[PDB]
C-alpha cells in the first residue's frame, strides 16, 4: 500500500560532460505496477547543452517496472527508505559516463537525486555533435550478486543515417535495507523522447519497462 497505483516523482541532476557543468530539474508520474511513466525535464543551469540529450535520458526510475507476481520486486520493496544505484556507461568511441543516484519516498512522492560525470567523448563524435536520434529498445539482464541487484545492457543509440552508436552499461541497485532479491531475469525497456524545445532545455520522455523470465 506504500507504492500507489499512480505515483509521482521529482528528479534533480547535477552533472558534468566533457567539462561542461549543468543542472537539471524535473517532475514525473506513472503507474509503477504496469511499468509506464513520463517525465518533464528542465535544464536549470548551464543550458543549452553542447552535447546530445540522449546520454542523460536513461538516468531519469526503476520503481516503475512491471513485474510478474512470481518475481520479487526488490526495488519496489525497498521503499519507503528507498535504494541507490551506481552506473557506468562505456560507449564504443571511448566516451564514459558514470552515474550515482539516490531514491526515496517522502510525502507520498518519489525523490530522485542524480550525479553524473561524463568524459573522453571525442570532439567530432555524435554525442558532442548531437547526431543521435534516441535509443533502440533494450533488454537489461538482471541478476543477484553481493547482496545487491545488478543489471547489464548492450544499448544502441540510433544515428541519423541508419547506423548505431553503441554503449555497454553496468549498474548496481542496492536497497537501503535488506529485502528479498530476485533470481536472474530480463527487463525489456523502451524510452521515447516525446517532446522538446529547440535547444533541449525542456524535454519530455516516456518509458515502458516490463520484466519477464530469462527462459
Amino acid at each position: 500500500a506504500i507504492i500507489k497505483e499512480f505515483m509521482r516523482f521529482k528528479v534533480h541532476m547535477e552533472g558534468s560532460v566533457n567539462g561542461h557543468e549543468f543542472e537539471i530539474e524535473g517532475e514525473g508520474e506513472g503507474h509503477p505496477y504496469e511499468g509506464t511513466q513520463t517525465a518533464k525535464l528542465k535544464v536549470t543551469k548551464g543550458g543549452p547543452l553542447p552535447f546530445a540529450w540522449d546520454i542523460l535520458s536513461p538516468q531519469f526510475s526503476k520503481a516503475y517496472v512491471k513485474h510478474p507476481a512470481d518475481i520479487p520486486d526488490y526495488l519496489k520493496l525497498s521503499f519507503p527508505e528507498g535504494f541507490t544505484w551506481e552506473r557506468v556507461m562505456n560507449f564504443e568511441d571511448g566516451g564514459v559516463v558514470t552515474v550515482t543516484q539516490d531514491s526515496s519516498l517522502q510525502d507520498g512522492e518519489f525523490i530522485y537525486k542524480v550525479k553524473l560525470l561524463g568524459t573522453n567523448f571525442p570532439s567530432d563524435g555524435p554525442v558532442m555533435q548531437k547526431k543521435t536520434n534516441g535509443w533502440e529498445a533494450s533488454t537489461e539482464r538482471m541478476y543477484p550478486e553481493d547482496g545487491a541487484l545488478k543489471g547489464e545492457i548492450n544499448q544502441r543509440l540510433k544515428l541519423k543515417d541508419g547506423g548505431h552508436y553503441d554503449a555497454e552499461v553496468k549498474t548496481t541497485y542496492k536497497a537501503k535495507k535488506p529485502v528479498q532479491l530476485p533470481g536472474a531475469y530480463n527487463v525489456d525497456i523502451k524510452l521515447d523522447i516525446t517532446s522538446h524545445n529547440e535547444d533541449y532545455t525542456i524535454v519530455e520522455q516516456y518509458e515502458r519497462a516490463e520484466g519477464r523470465h530469462s527462459t
